[PDB]
């Protein structure tokens, strides 16, 4: 990204698919949007899909939310 790494920040729409990583999330509310999940190490981990009721946002790039792989390949520095 232009300044280095990027925070995804995608705000989910109601019904949008989201993913947590049971291995890497610091807590079960840490999630990823579909693009970040598919473009991340967590696609090969023990993930758990949850449908959003809307609002809340992707935690990709939050360097304190993930025990491994805090950035997908799109958002990494
Ligand atoms: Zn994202
Ligand atoms: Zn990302
Ligand atoms: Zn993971």
């Amino acid at each position: 990204g232009p300044l280095g790494s990027q925070l995804c920040g995608r705000v989910f729409k109601s019904g949008e698919t989201t993913y947590s990583c049971r291995d890497c999330a610091i807590d079960p509310t840490c999630v990823l949007c579909m693009d970040c999940f598919q473009d991340s190490v967590h696609k090969n981990h023990r993930y758990k899909m949850h449908t959003s009721t809307g609002g809340g946002f992707c935690d990709c790039g939050d360097t304190e939310a993930w025990k491994t792989g805090p950035f997908c390949v799109n958002h990494e520095p």
